């Protein structure tokens, strides 16, 4: 249900770190992935795995979560509602959230949720895990 990602070598490939010893994380840096929805049956279970998944327990240096919203289908209000919180919260701790790969359709719904404004931007939205990698390094 939850997974942290990170890169084969010499690849745009990432995949589950605790099923392939061969990929590498980025130091300092987090990447979170969930399945096809987040709404409001399974919010909950979104921070939650994020918060222990991640190990941000203000006891690391993670300066940076990424979440691959690539397999995200569906957001509903609550969905929105929780993920803006997440973003909000841990900026308050000193960790930028940024999204890689948020279809159209779900940014759309995102902003239907009115989930941007000028402190939630689209500037948190890459095209891919690794574009957002590059950001989250500076
Ligand atoms: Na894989
Ligand atoms: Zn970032």
């Amino acid at each position: 249900q939850y997974r942290i990602l990170g890169q084969i070598p010499d690849t745009d490939i990432y995949c589950d770190v605790e099923e392939y010893e061969e990929v590498k994380e980025y130091p300092g840096i987090k990447i979170f992935q969930a399945n096809t929805s987040l709404y409001f049956a399974n919010s909950e279970s979104y921070t939650s795995a994020l918060k222990k998944k991640t190990g941000v327990d203000g006891s690391t240096n993670v300066h940076s979560l990424i979440l691959d919203f690539a397999p995200v289908n569906f957001v509903d209000s609550v969905g929105a509602k929780t993920l803006k919180s997440v973003i909000k919260e841990y900026n308050e701790v000193g960790v930028c959230v940024c999204i890689a790969s948020c279809s159209g359709p779900v940014m759309n719904e995102l902003t239907r949720l009115n989930f941007f404004d000028n402190t939630v931007t689209r500037e948190l939205l890459f095209h891919s895990i690794h574009d957002a990698v590059l950001a989250c390094q500076g």
